[PDB]
């Protein structure tokens, strides 16, 4: 079932073994992936999040993200650890109350707290359109036809060193899949079709780190929506999906009744299908219970590329066509070395005040603020271009911010820039080397905005920086709770900080 919009949600310590191998997690509703939390376009949630861990070893606080869902007015329930919020303790709940006006997609909850949500705490979130204009392209969109991937670590993520590369040990399809090494043969997800109807499958990355090339043998995938933003039809037989990121696609139930490989495919760790790895089952009502016998192709002739992608409602770019052609032109320098990553010289690590609370506060330009150089100022009601040029060890990096989508002006591995008709989205691969993958929006959200790396581990290495967006509007924008204001007192007290 799903959950939701009001709703409690237990995070809890639990062992779990979705590829044989048993190890402790961090669950919420007590499954990986967690519940789906589930309304409709404009509702108010209610999340009453009740933290009870126990185990120190993936850290007994927590503090929990939407992502992608814009919390205009309600930056304080956004979820970033010392940008929004401080964590909540073990013992203790907090109501995430906030609406969703003008959101209706596939999105995704975690842990923002450190590498927590690697753990376990991650699951779907779905804003359905009661007048979605995708509507007569299917006729089933349910619980069933959420598709997530996710990438699953033996080790436990607080014994990863920071600034290494991690190496995953299974790929899981809704929570099940075989790891690569010692391969056994654990069960695999199934997905299960009748013959003749269409799906509308919601493909969501909940990876700390891989991209998946995602595929399903002897069917194609017509993309119509791209992290939240509804999409023109894109017909492919390939998705490379980075960390993060959400396609709806409809299937067609229209090969013969069967058994067929779904495939993801992920760009480390174990490579190719070997004992069932990366794979899961595509079934059809009325088919033999074995596993599929089809072959992938040996390259796929039609593969998702982003400029192929283009809006279904006329969103357009905002500013002028050409580089620098807005109100706020930036371009960040993007860099690593010796375990840290940096933006504009400064590698982040989270302060001990969170961002928001600074500037209620008082404190309001963005060299008030902590920390140091890892703040940049916003002004209000203007456009905003951010040019992320790659290069950076550890690529492709899917960079992601906060409170707002935003229109790929550039995308990888193509230097033409597009100011007519380009996908908005809210997580985009940078690329290449060479590449300048640049986005644009306007500012009409005031808060601190996270902008960083979604390779989790590049997160806790540093490769971030925050927006702080109208810092003058951004108390009377963001009227705070009691519960709010409670937090950072509490966790203060728990861990022994003057402040
Ligand atoms: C990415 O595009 C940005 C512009 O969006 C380029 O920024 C210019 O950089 C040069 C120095 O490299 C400066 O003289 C200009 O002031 C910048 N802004 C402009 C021209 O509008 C940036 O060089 C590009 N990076 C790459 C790697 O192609
Ligand atoms: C590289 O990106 C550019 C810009 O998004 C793509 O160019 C568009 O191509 C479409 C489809 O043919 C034309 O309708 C547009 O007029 C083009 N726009 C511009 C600004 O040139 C281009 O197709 C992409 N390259 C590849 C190989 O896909
Ligand atoms: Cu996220
Ligand atoms: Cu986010
Ligand atoms: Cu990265
Ligand atoms: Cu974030
Ligand atoms: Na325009």
């Amino acid at each position: 079932a799903q959950i939701g919009p009001v709703t409690d949600l237990h995070i809890t310590n639990a062992n779990i073994s979705p590829d044989g191998f048993s190890r402790p997690a961090v669950l919420a509703g007590g499954t990986f992936p967690g519940p789906t939390i589930a309304g409709n376009t404009g509702d108010n949630f209610q999340i009453t999040v009740f933290n009870d861990l126990t185990d120190p070893s993936m850290l007994t606080d927590t503090s929990i993200h939407w992502h992608g869902l814009f919390q205009k007015g309600t930056n304080w329930a956004d979820g970033p650890a010392f940008v929004t919020q401080c964590p909540i303790i073990t013992g203790q709940s907090f109501d995430y109350n906030f609406n969703v006006p003008g959101q209706a997609g596939t999105f995704w909850y975690h842990s923002h707290l450190s590498t927590q949500y690697c753990d376990g705490l991650r699951g779907p979130f779905v804003v359905y359109d009661p007048n979605d204009p995708n509507a007569s392209l299917y006729d089933v969109d349910d619980d069933t036809t959420i598709i997530t991937l996710a990438d699953w670590y033996h080790t436990l993520a607080q014994q990863e060193p920071i600034g290494a590369a991690i190496t995953a040990d299974a790929t899981l399809i809704n929570g099940l899949g075989r790891s690569f090494t010692n391969t056994t043969a654990s069960p695999l997800s199934v997905i299960t079709v009748q013959s003749g109807k269409r799906y509308r499958m919601r493909l969501v990355s909940i990876s700390c780190d891989p991209n998946y090339l995602f595929s399903i043998d002897g069917h194609d995938m017509t993309i119509i929506e791209v992290d939240g933003v509804n999409s023109q039809q894109l017909t492919v037989d390939q998705i490379q999906i980075f960390a993060a990121q959400r396609y709806s696609f409809v299937l067609n139930a229209n090969q013969p009744v069967g058994n067929y490989w779904i495939r993801a495919q992920p760009n480390s760790g174990g490579q190719g299908f070997d004992g069932g790895i990366n794979s899961a089952i595509l079934r059809y009502e009325g088919a033999t219970v074995e596993d599929p016998t089809t072959t992938a192709p040996t390259t796929f002739s039609n593969p998702l590329v982003e400029t192929d992608l283009h809006p279904l409602a006329d969103l357009g770019v905002p500013g002028q066509p050409f580089r620098g052609g807005a109100d706020d032109p930036l371009v960040l320098n993007l860099a690593f070395a010796n375990g840290r990553f940096s933006i504009d010289g400064v590698s982040f690590v989270p302060p001990t005040v969170p961002v928001l609370l600074q500037i209620l506060s008082g404190a309001q330009n963005a060299q008030d603020l902590l920390p140091a150089g890892s703040v940049i100022s916003l002004p209000s009601n203007s456009v905003i271009e951010v040019a992320l040029p790659a290069g950076a060890a550890g690529g492709p990096h899917p960079f992601h911010l906060h409170g707002h989508n935003f229109a790929v002006v550039q995308s990888a591995n193509n230097a033409t820039p597009n100011y007519v008709n380009p996908i908005w989205r809210d997580t985009v691969s940078i690329g290449g080397t060479g590449d300048n993958v640049t986005i644009r929006f306007t500012t009409n959200n005031p808060g601190p905005w996270f902008l960083h790396c979604h390779i989790d581990w590049h997160l806790e290495a540093g490769f971030a920086i925050v927006f702080a967006e109208d810092i003058p509007d951004t108390a009377s924008a963001n009227p705070v709770p009691q519960a709010w204001s409670d937090l950072c007192p509490a966790y203060d007290q728990a861990h022994n900080i003057s402040t």
